[PDB]
């Protein structure tokens, strides 16, 4: 633990380190290096890096100003290894890459992606790190979701190193189930010598699968680089502190951090904060109901926010253009997990799905019809477990939400219980 | 449309006409000639004409009186006749028939209609126009639901006019399928020679999958006579106007009238004008949702009106009866559809039907889990298509309600969302 | 019924009789003898009798203190006679058995009881009378819910009175099931020669069945026997006034009533007071919304009541215990019942299962998904029977609560409507 916290705090110092750099480059205010458009055109070109540009607003004369500048390739990669030590360090990098894939995960939806590859457009949920690269980093891999596998390979199913990449994304996927019998037939697609249709129609079962006997996939709170570069600057040093990706350090950075955003006439200002929020904890596939406790106030699903995307395209003019705070704070916060929820075990149940009559008065007597009626090789075994699931069935029991000044997370508090943020459009009300 | 609006507004003028001179005829005043019940006493005696007769009731000394009047059936016609410059005028006739079962669809179940008939009594939204007879007229046959055209060929199924009557609601009841498949058993229905018990036991499929994917059925706002009459005295020309059944024009009207009711002591005004109110807009088998935005107050279950009939019986005493003005205006209009909504494409869905956790917090894990499941000749491939619709699926889309401002419908407002009006009784809680 | 309500009248009377001799012996107050846990304990003491003893709780000096005290079980069996007027009294033995298995029902889950005998832990409305003895009285056998005698059977099959124990047990369960075909499993279950897995089989099928086709199960109001003992003492002649078990009386004698509980420090009283009302009148099992309507107050699931047992262990210390009365009024009273509700007839349905667009406005297009998809040799003619039943489906029509002024039930009020106690815990949200 202490070890992990010092490298990743060593990779945040890293990006830290860069932005600034890159901030002083361009001769930028504090402010508008605390601009989100600003801080993701230097993502991009660093990024992009591994001539390059995109582009720089800056607060001139009292109007938004847009630069489209121009670096090479050479100088940007100079001065990313130079701020990480001399190290190559392709670790922050695919920390925003995470961040950015994080970021179209929570704004846009890929139903057009989906149905090409023939999956079901409904399978928001199982598509995180959906906009990464195939072969991405090792935190990328862990990042993505079954969907996302699943979509990769049925790529890879429509020059032997083509085999052994085939391989490695199986076993990637195998290690995200957390039932047997989905992994049992992740070998049966891997051990195929030339695969093709048998293998497409077996991920997509086991991506439907993963919507109810839900896969491991891993969740990382990751921040813009000039949330990190600010803290830099003010005197906050990430390798002599440590850092965490899924405990409450990102939280309380953000609670000590000022961002901004570009925002269109249309625009409320709130519904951006949302967006970017969402983006920033990994949780645009999160239930809206956990992540509003959380946050505080109502996170909105995407068909009911007044917002488009953070990005502003050269297509349209700076003279409109007003600068918002970005509201990123939260009421509670919350380690993000690994995990699925429960898919094993099934020991018990211990509950009620019907009543006995006790009184004679006139109503419906309530009873849970697909629970009841659900009780009347490796294909059938999964039907029948996810059979067996109920919508009502509790995950992650004893553990709960914390308040910022619980540092050692030592209080839990269990939230009394619109749950989908992709789930209210116009062909859909969910 | 101009043509359209131009025969339509010309069958409303005669309905007027007509019932001006009925009006007078009787010396009823303005008041009395507007009672919902004297209007449709009238409206009956006309259309029982192709001695007739029926209670009309005045305002005699402070108290409400009934008297029950006779008229020649050959006068009553020669009435009809010259109010409608000459020309028989079948159509306003079917217009005012039409009225009649908008009004029956809003006030009686007709469950001990369906159960002789071998259908399941659930089938009420499918049952529009099943007071209406055979063999009505063409709007009669356009307004009618798909369950009563299989209502009325089993009974044809319990002389070889017999069989062009039989091919001629086959094909009235196939036009009202937007499926092929339906289509098509509709085919193997009417191809029948002899027809028996399997085609009963495809008609009562059919109807079930009506429930679905549902057919096109037309809705046509109709008003009692009194309202054409009167709109007609006070200086309005339908002609001239031109006149609509499915825009604006009907719920404009119904803004510039005033219509009376008799009510009985036990009786809530305000339920009766709802009862008058659906009927009028032929909305017995709408959404009680939309239904309600649009009036702009709640619009309630049949269960949960404290009145009766429209129509009071001869065995009751006047003594204790009260007039009451009709509130038969609305907040919003909306145009009145063909359609049943979305059956076919299936192109693509988006949308979300689980959740990815991303917090270690407690909580249960929701997913929609008859979609999930869902995935796992003619009457088979229905049965496929009827799984695969859900009850969240969006119709009508782009499609909202309008200002009584809004003449030409140019900005519709998108209502952001209790639906069945006969779900709500003794045996059953919907 | 004037017959019934004399001999029960009579047991009561008994019980009563004991309860303040039993009270004078231990010299205690009138406060002290109407403490719940003193009456527990008063009644556990007669009922082992047929040496024995208990904590016994006392208002000393400030303070309530427990002493364990001791009684010859000779001495106890010739007070319980001899209150009893010489006869033995076996019934107003088994009426505070079965207010104890009412107290158990509400207070545990027997979900480790239900897994040992390898029944679904869920099927708690089934088990009002788990902790009833086997062979218990002819009130305790239709007290008993059809799961209890599942797990009795079940029992039984994990010396040729054995036989007949068997067959009396299968009987019971019979005379319960409502519907002919269930009964007729039971046959199959009692005619076995040397019962074995398909009878156990056949048990566990019947128990789910029963949760839809729900059995009929009596429901007896049974109070501690302070209540009585009290009213006795107060001037009430249970004889002379007769008894009803199912009618107004017990609603009618606790609201003449005061009795007390020992509370912890961490308790709400008004979580024990509903705790000990469900109790009360045996409705561990009703719907929570009939629960509430009839108490006035929420009654609130188990899993949110700040509230352990009634009876204090010996484990912990009395210097942090206080004393609170009991809220075990109502705002109404309603009859208890012995059927399951509606299971049979199926005489036609009314009812709305779809609705019919009449206005083009976007919207989703609701339907009851399950009722409709439904329609697409005992045990599948039971399979059919609950695949038909609804949720919605209403039982006891016509039938309602009533005004405690309402002695003779004249006027029904008919309920306008969380239904389940042990649906809220950690590993369900129900
Ligand atoms: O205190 C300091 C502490 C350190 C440095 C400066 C100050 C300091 N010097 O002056 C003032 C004034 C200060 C102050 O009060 N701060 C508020 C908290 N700040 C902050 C905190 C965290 N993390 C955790 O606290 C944490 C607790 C458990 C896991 O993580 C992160 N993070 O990246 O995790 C980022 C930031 Cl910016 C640092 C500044
Ligand atoms: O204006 C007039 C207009 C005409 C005649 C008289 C007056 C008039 N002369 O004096 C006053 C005062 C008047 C007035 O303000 N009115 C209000 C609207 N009235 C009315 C309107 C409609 N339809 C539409 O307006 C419509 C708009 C688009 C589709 O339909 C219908 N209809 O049957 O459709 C019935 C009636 Cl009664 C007519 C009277
Ligand atoms: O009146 C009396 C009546 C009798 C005795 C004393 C008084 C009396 N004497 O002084 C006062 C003052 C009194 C008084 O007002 N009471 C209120 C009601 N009380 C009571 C009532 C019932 N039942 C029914 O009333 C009932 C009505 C229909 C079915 O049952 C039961 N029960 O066991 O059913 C237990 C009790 Cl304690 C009796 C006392």
């Amino acid at each position: 633990a202490t070890e992990i916290r010092a490298s990743v705090g060593k990779m945040i110092d890293g990006i830290g380190r860069f932005y600034i750099q890159m901030c002083t480059e361009l001769k930028l205010s504090d402010y508008e290096g605390r601009l989100i458009q600003n801080s993701l055109t230097i993502e991009r070109m660093v990024l992009s890096a591994f001539k390059t540009g995109g582009p720089i607003y800056r607060r001139v004369d009292g109007k938004w100003r847009r630069e489209l500048i121009l670096y090479d390739k050479e100088e940007i990669r100079r001065i990313w290894r130079q701020a990480n030590n001399g190290d190559d360090a392709t670790a922050g990098l695919t920390h925003m890459m995470i961040w950015h894939s994080n970021l179209n995960d929570a704004t846009y939806q890929r139903t057009r992606a989906l149905v090409r590859t023939g999956m079901d457009p409904r399978m928001c949920s199982l598509m995180q790190g959906s906009t990464l690269p195939r072969r991405s980093g090792a935190a990328g891999a862990a990042v993505k979701g079954v969907g996302t596998m699943v979509m990769e390979l049925i790529r890879m199913i429509k020059g032997r190193r083509t085999r052994i990449a085939y391989e490695r994304m199986c076993n990637i996927l195998k290690g995200k189930f957390q039932t047997a019998a989905q992994r049992t037939m992740v070998d049966q697609v891997r051990e195929s010598r030339n695969p093709g249709n048998a293998e497409f129609e077996d991920l997509i079962f086991l991506a439907r699968s993963a919507l109810i006997l839900r896969g491991s996939v891993a969740h990382k709170s990751c921040l813009p680089a000039c949330v990190y570069g600010s803290a830099v600057a003010s005197g906050y040093d990430f390798e002599r502190e440590g850092y965490s990706l899924v405990g409450i350090d990102p939280f309380r950075l953000l609670q000590n951090s000022q961002v901004y955003s570009l925002i269109r006439p249309n625009e409320n200002p709130a519904h951006k904060s949302q967006l970017v929020w969402m983006a920033c904890h990994s949780a645009a596939f999160e239930d809206l109901r956990v992540s509003s406790f959380i946050r505080g106030t109502k996170v909105v699903p995407r068909g009911k926010l007044s917002t488009r995307g953070v990005q502003i395209a050269s297509n349209e003019n700076m003279e409109t253009m007003e600068s918002s705070t970005l509201e990123l704070r939260s009421r509670y916060w919350a380690i993000r997990t690994r995990s699925g929820g429960n898919t094993n075990q099934q020991r018990a149940s211990s509950g009620q799905i019907s009543i006995q009559p006790t009184f004679s008065v006139q109503r419906n007597l309530p009873f849970d019809r697909p629970t009841i009626m659900a009780a009347f090789d490796m294909r059938t075994e999964i039907i029948r477990l996810m059979e067996s699931a109920r919508p009502e069935d509790v995950s992650f029991q004893g553990r709960g939400v914390f308040e910022l000044s619980d540092e050692k997370a030592t209080s839990p508090i269990v939230p009394s219980f619109g749950s989908y943020f992709f789930g209210d459009n116009a062909e859909e009300y969910d």
